[PDB]
């Protein structure tokens, strides 16, 4: 019943603010002025570049792009936390678990980055810096181009003015697929992503009481995220090739494929 | 409320039953509701083809395919225009949405057409096994990734009645590139999204989540949609050299 699925919501929102630092919430705040303390440095060329690195500390298209990958390593041990607190997971086959996390946590990171970004731009390191979206287009080779299909994600997604609780469960619900290659047991996790399903239906209906569909309309953008991530991994074996200087993490060209 | 829903629903599965000839009720009949009144001819390797009554093969196989995507597209579209709503767009609209939609489309409805271990053709009377596909230079490999989702989408147990709104639902669809206004496509959409939920609950009590399930579905639509122009592309680099035909590659 009704009661159930919202102590799993809970559950869920407290592993979120756990687990990741930065918030929604927070960086929304960090990106509509509201704060003297909050606000950011903004990244729009070469020079405010070359302020940014004295101020808000850490070929400039290579380290750029270095560094996204650095934070997503990152971010994944983040995710890799969240979902051990999903109840069910950690009962799963190891086997699977790992092929959970292998093809959930870019869609993942997808979702979340949206929080930091508008049309505009992307906030950077903790929130202290801000990149612009025309400053990142115009990197130079097959650099200036890695954001953009991301950009047209995110302002498609926060459209849908999800929250944090929200997001909390949507983020389970992905991770819990069980259409991934290579699954042993299908069957316990499509049960636990029944109810996260459920549990996202009811949070969606009680804190959009307004928005009609928005269940409907957000499992629709998983066809947006997958198609990202297939652009990004083809867009990164080219960043590869002629990028021979590039090198990947222990936690990234295993999970990439 | 519900029954405004309900009148949608039967509505659309009216026209899905006058558009399209083969429905998968009629298919699963075919497949295994079996004792039937005519069994179809199995094709299973290079000699049953021949048979198959009713130039390398490769080819053949694949332009048939296409041939009879050519005129489900026509099915399609007579489809489409009895959504209510769909011809008051505006016509660029129209066409931006069947453009992007058919495809979609037309691996949904072979699903019904397949099992794991192959796919009816020429209106029910064939069935090609998934081996003898499997088996053909680059050909051998266009029809798997199709299985697959095929199997997967078939668990769940859709009838008819199901498919015709879920179909209308993806031709619905606001962010295909292009649309001049977004806004009438989305609320028709909603509604029958809508439509869909209760057709789903009232049909599949039984089943939690189906409609989480079936819009999950769409996410290997579109992956399979791309993988198979990303195929296509190479066989542009085969044999379509000749022209013995320039009416008919201009037609498909
Ligand atoms: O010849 C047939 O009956 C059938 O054609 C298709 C092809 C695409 C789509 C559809 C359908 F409209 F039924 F979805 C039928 C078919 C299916 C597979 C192949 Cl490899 C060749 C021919």
């Amino acid at each position: 019943e009704s009661a159930d699925l919202r102590a799993l919501a809970k559950h869920l929102y407290d592993s979120y603010i756990k687990s990741f630092p930065l918030t929604k919430a927070k960086a929304r705040a960090i990106l509509t002025g509201k704060t003297t303390d909050k606000s950011p440095f903004v990244i729009y060329d070469m020079n405010s570049l070359m302020m940014g690195e004295d101020k808000i500390k850490f070929e400039v298209a290579i380290r750029i792009f270095q560094g996204c990958q650095f934070r997503s390593v990152e971010a994944v041990q983040e995710i890799t936390e969240y979902a051990k607190s999903i109840p069910g997971f950690v009962n799963l086959d190891l086997n699977d678990q790992v092929t959970l996390l292998k093809y959930g946590v870019h869609e993942i990171i997808y979702t979340m980055l949206a929080s930091l970004m508008n049309k505009d731009g992307v906030l950077i390191s903790e929130g202290q810096g801000f990149m612009t979206r025309e400053f990142l287009k115009s990197l130079r080779k097959p650099f200036g181009d890695f954001m953009e299909p991301k950009f047209e994600f995110a302002v498609k997604f926060n459209a849908l003015e999800l929250d944090d609780s929200d997001l909390a469960i949507f983020i389970a619900v992905i991770i819990l697929s069980g259409d991934r290659p290579g699954l042993l047991n299908v069957k316990p996790i499509e049960d636990i992503q029944d109810n996260l399903l459920q549990a996202l239906e009811l949070q969606l209906k009680l804190n959009h009481p307004e928005s009609s569909q928005l269940f409907a309309k957000l499992l629709q953008k998983m066809t947006d995220l997958r198609q990202i991530v297939t652009e990004h991994v083809q867009l990164l074996q080219v960043i590869k090739k002629t990028e021979t200087d590039m090198s990947l993490h222990p936690l990234l060209q295993e999970i990439y494929k």
